[PDB]
């Protein structure tokens, strides 16, 4: 003894590790008593002999159980305690609409979400496009946001899962980020701590998704779903696609816009509509609150159709301390950006393929993201107006239309753009944006 | 960039690393710019992918050249430079005798040695039970003393192979010491930094040995003749034997008596002296100082009988700033134990079989040598008058004599030398001492 290197060697030469060995190393992580050189030596022999399904149920609980796990019986609350997460993408701003509508249809979505990464927009980032929207409410104030609207949008804090931090610290300066298992465990560490009765999953599929082939986004999904049935959740997945923007706008200010005009009816991108509804869907349905797809999608329809899912939405930002008249009043409230101007194609034809990370690494590199974690956001640039794939572009349809922070900025946001997408003289062919659902 | 992930990476991944990605890596070691986490994860991706000739050689000339290399051309000397280095015993003090005796012969031997480790013996752990001995020359000190007297064991200092010194740190808790290449560049980052001619690696087999099994001593044996050539070194290594105790004696200043007393021809443990005589005939031949085992042999037969081996041990003492009279008056100087007393076995037989791991940290629990670093060694204690694999034992011949800093010490080291010995009714099969010389 002690035990962490016997550990580290007993994995190394291809044995199962217990439930004991497993729980160990993680609160060794936890207090510090486990060094880095450690946990990627851990992480990189997982990365070669995978684990199995009860290395990583306990992998799973022992991150979990590693920081504060929220328990919500004591508010007696008459409904399920649900969530969504998706792995990231390029306009993936369904979590503004998913999870207003939810609560207006009797759910209780206690979402801990996350900022950019890489090329991808973050939930967090985007809400704090919103002047004085709280991200880090204290631990009671949370509780009383949930209970009263249903619904509350937050940041990840030092209590929570804290060995997942440095697990995934270390991962990610020792390529052992890609691994099935440690991502896993990674996701659910965290959403597991937030006491949910029932969860879904949002997988990406395709340019603009973090695994890189469908096979692998699916069996990312499949591993998911086995773990968190395991820790008593009712969990589901959709494969959902990402070779375009999934809504019309990429950014941070121009994606709360859009988030709003949805929920209003203004405007739905049917895409976004579509992804938006069936993880709506799943959460009804494990949540218990609806018995089949047709009665999800009628309760979910009406909350749009009466204005319901608005006025959530609405109480929300105003309960994080947004502004009051939020929702009535947006376009006072998002900055706008210096320059708002469209890019044209150099030709004529069909959006043909667009290269989704591309895009996505086009707005860090406008200011709406982050290289390093010091990086301060413009709030205000981004696209919108975005090209679909198999739309007509000439003269009188542009790629997008992109927000600025100034000239010489445009004109390398233009470029990228520009880059990412390929024309043809055909529409390709289309492609669903629900892939398929993995339930256990 | 940074290329130290994408490193790590491209070899979990399965591919070899050029030159200049393995240099780059070594010198992010060396600054301090690559940190525990991607060392280890770097070390267990070679633990499982392992590594090319080509890899091993960038590997290990990378590290050589992290530090200060010794060069010898500018002092003139009309002689090879010329090593050994041994992966450590029980009763392993060769070098205390082969030093001098190959210095006797013409060669140039700049011995930057080891402490003891795990269950072995160390010896500058043996040197330091001399008064007054240094093992931490200044460089120009080390040179003159190389000179003047032909050889000199010293410690290795900061400038040493520094990048090996973290690589090795971090292997040691990671689960990354067992890799044949990580094995090969480190012993050989250490010893071609004194900018050899020629040198010759003693490779152990058994059950004192660490690597585990014949095979695997081969492996490594013929890694670091394969490496060492290639460097521009000749060398060759022995495949030697470490079922028992080597010496008749283990410890230190235990063993540097018995150094002193083959030196002198008072005694000579044959398996020692067959030993000892092997790898100094590599020495010359390879230093080409003889032309073949013959000459060799009867070049070093001439020092020792003629005294001259124990003058140039003397001068080497001396020289170190040990006392000038050593030779002729050890006995004053050397610390004696407490208590001396022999352990007999319970009942009568021969020696059978001897787990000389178990010898080894029973002379750690003595006090003989460290569990960590910061442990400090008593120099009196360890064993004498070692029984050999085929020795009747019985009233008349014990197992050994015990040195011991006290009673209860006594008695804990009475208990663990018999739980390590198994006798028989009839003598074990013989083996050779030395099994294989592997050359280029
Ligand atoms: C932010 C974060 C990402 N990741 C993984 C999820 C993403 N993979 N997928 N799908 C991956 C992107 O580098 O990082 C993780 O395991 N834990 C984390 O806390
Ligand atoms: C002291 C030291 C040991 N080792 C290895 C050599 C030993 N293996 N063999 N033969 C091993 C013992 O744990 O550590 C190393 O690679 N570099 C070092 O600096």
């Amino acid at each position: 003894l002690f035990l962490a290197q016997e550990i580290i060697r007993k994995k190394r030469d291809g044995h199962a590790l217990s439930d004991e060995e497993i729980r160990f190393f993680i609160n060794g992580i936890r207090d510090n008593t486990i060094s880095e050189g450690q946990i990627a030596a851990l992480a990189m022999t997982i990365f070669f002999h995978d684990m199995t399904m009860p290395e990583r149920v306990s992998l799973t609980m022992a991150m979990r159980d590693s920081g504060t796990v929220l328990d919500w019986k004591s508010l007696h609350l008459n409904g399920p305690i649900v969530d969504k997460h998706s792995t990231g993408g390029v306009g993936d701003v369904t979590s503004l609409m998913l999870g207003p509508m939810v609560a207006a249809c009797g759910g209780y979505i206690p979402m801990i979400s996350g900022r950019g990464l890489g090329h991808t927009g973050g939930t967090l980032d985007k809400l704090e496009s919103i002047p004085g929207f709280d991200i880090f409410p204290d631990d009671n104030r949370f509780r009383e946001i949930i209970k009263d609207v249903g619904v509350a949008i937050i940041g990840q804090t030092s209590s929570l899962a804290p060995a997942d931090k440095r697990f995934y610290a270390t991962r990610d300066i020792t390529a052992t980020v890609d691994s099935i298992p440690l991502i896993t465990a990674s996701i659910l560490a965290k959403k597991l701590a937030e006491g949910l009765d029932a969860l879904v999953m949002d997988v990406k599929v395709g340019s603009g998704a973090f695994m890189p082939t469908y096979e692998l986004s699916e069996a990312l999904a499949e591993a998911i779903v086995g773990v968190a049935n395991g820790a008593g959740v009712r969990t589901t997945a959709l494969l959902t696609d990402m070779n375009q923007v999934l809504a019309s706008s990429a950014g941070n200010a121009v994606e709360v816009r859009e988030a709003v005009q949805f929920l209003t009816g203004e405007y739905r991108n049917p895409r976004l509509f579509d992804v938006t509804m069936a993880l709506c869907v799943e959460m009804l349905i494990s949540g218990k609150l609806a018995k089949d797809d047709a009665e999800a999608r009628a309760k979910l329809q009406a909350v749009l159709d009466n204005g319901k899912a608005a006025e959530v939405f609405g109480r929300m930002v105003a309960a994080q301390k947004g502004p009051t008249d939020f929702v009535e009043n947006y376009a006072k409230y998002l900055p706008t950006a210096m320059l708002t101007k469209a890019v044209y194609a150099d030709t004529e034809g069909f959006v043909s393929e667009m290269d989704t990370r591309a895009l996505g690494m086009a707005v860090v590199a406008m200011g709406g993201g982050r290289r390093q974690a010091s990086d301060t956001i413009d709030y205000s640039v981004g696209f919108t107006d975005m090209a679909r794939l198999g739309d007509q572009v000439d003269g009188q349809r542009p790629l997008a239309v992109i927000h600025a922070k100034d000239e010489n900025n445009w004109q390398e946001a233009a470029k990228a753009v520009k880059a990412a997408i390929k024309l043809a003289d055909k529409a390709p062919e289309s492609t669903p944006t629900v892939y398929r659902r993995i339930s256990e």
